[PDB]
């Protein structure tokens, strides 16, 4: 465990991370993707053999020693409101599930649903209290990344309003 397990957020590319796991926003098939699953594929390659999983699960594939946690939230263009937001809440509780078993320190983590697969509406507030939700029981230090300068002053709000 960390010693004070922290909350933050950083904005700039999660294939740079500093921390001891990464979560991936994985599609059901293990393909390659665009956004963060592209530069996740760029950097871990090796990472994605047999890395297809269903929506609202998680599944970890190590590149040498460095574990890769594929996270399927849903897409709220296909799944209804409520679905959605169940699958999205689920995908959460798996992660936080992974990270407890792998005994990690620390983990890199981005806003599930919040991109391509968002249904073209801001899910910044919904995704993010998901993620508390799940990881707030672990005591690994989370760090968020985002890449929108807006977002990281609303991710920062809200986590400082907690402390
Ligand atoms: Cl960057
Ligand atoms: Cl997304
Ligand atoms: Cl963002």
């Amino acid at each position: 465990g960390a010693m004070a397990p922290s909350y933050r957020v950083k904005r700039m590319d999660i294939a740079k991370n500093d921390e001891e796991c990464v979560v991936n926003a994985a599609n059901p098939r293990g393909l390659p993707g665009d956004g963060v699953c592209k530069a996740v594929y760029k950097k871990w390659p090796e990472s994605f053999k047999n890395s297809a999983t269903p929506v609202g699960t998680a599944k970890t594939v190590m590149c040498g020693t460095y574990p890769v946690i594929h996270a399927v939230g849903p897409n709220f263009s296909n799944y209804t409101e409520s679905e959605g937001d169940r699958e999205l809440a689920a995908a959460y509780r798996e992660v936080a599930k992974e990270v407890t078993r792998l005994g990690v320190n620390s983990v890199a983590i981005p806003l599930l649903s919040t991109g391509v697969y968002s249904g073209g509406k801001d899910r910044l507030t919904q995704s993010l209290n998901h993620l508390f939700t799940a990881m707030d029981s672990t005591d690994a230090d989370v760090v968020i990344y985002c890449r929108d300068k807006e977002w990281e002053k609303k991710i920062s709000e809200a986590i400082q309003m907690r402390t």
